[PDB]
RNA sequence: GGCGCGCGCGCC
RNA sequence: GGCGCGCGCGCC
């Protein structure tokens, strides 16, 4: 099985290998709970127009070492999860030298690797991977209030 | 300035080099002559529905190795061309092992390479580049018959419009 | 925010 | 058929 490095487009700096990229329900998400080390979150200070109690767009990420934009974190399942855009990754096959950008998600799956549907123990695994330590317990403060934000429109809508 | 090869992204069969692409009213064309030698040309046996003198889309070009479909060719300024499609290229820069796919031409432009608007000049090098050998005339023939079914239905689209 | 897809207008 | 705008739909 080819296994490939995902890097930042601009910086070269590595998110997360190829094999823990899952879709849910056409959503490409990462279910390293590692990848936290490697993002800035930061609060749009702007709820989703998209709501939902099992999916909520939430923070902005960023690259650690070169700042730019990268996806957006989410809340699905109950679980917070980075998606990394596809524009922003170039892919290296490990032990190759040549690297590859796709403009498209169905290109890496037709292309560089298959990509399986996430099931209960991929998001058992991330789960509360921010914790326990400083650099961790701030990036939860940001989702934390950003999903707070979200609920409170989600029940505001409901509301009639 | 890096010179990018587009290549099939089905078959990886070459077409054409990057500095070959001009644009004419954000229509990207490839003007190197040899570019047919790596296209099949079949008829679409429907005419668009763009009807104009000057820029007629035309037959269907299919990869020349794994007859993909890759684009159409079109009549620009009395001249045959092909019309790549993004979404059947993958471009690769030799030098830096690098391939990368674009949704858009425009993205294209942006990432990769400097694409120009093409000149008279350039039309002149495909002026006869159909005319050559019995392979060439026979995509030629395909084109022309396309182009007086396009062009017979101009004529009554320019009539009735009055 | 992701993924897929319609329709209309403009230039060619 | 290309490219640029608009408006909208489906699933999450
Ligand atoms: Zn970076
Ligand atoms: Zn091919």
């Amino acid at each position: 099985n080819k296994i490939y490095k995902l890097m930042c487009s601009n910086c070269s700096k590595e998110f997360c290998k190829s094999i823990y990229i899952k879709k849910v329900f056409s959503n490409y998400m990462v279910f390293d709970p590692s990848v936290w080390r490697f993002l800035h979150v930061e609060s749009k200070r702007k709820v989703s127009k998209y709501l939902s109690e099992d999916n909520q767009p939430l923070s902005d990420i960023k690259c650690f070492h070169c700042k730019l934009d990268v996806g957006r974190a989410y809340k699905i399942r109950g679980t917070y999860l980075p998606q990394l855009s596809v524009k922003a990754l170039t892919f290296v096959q490990e032990s190759d030298y040549s690297s590859m950008t796709k403009a498209k998600w169905s290109d890496v799956e037709q292309d560089l690797f298959y990509i399986s549907e996430a099931i209960e123990d991929d998001f058992r695994i991330m789960l509360n991977a921010l914790s326990d330590t400083e650099e961790n317990i701030e990036k939860k403060i940001v989702l934390d209030l950003d999903s707070r934000q979200h609920n409170k429109q989600l029940e505001m809508k409901r509301f009639h």
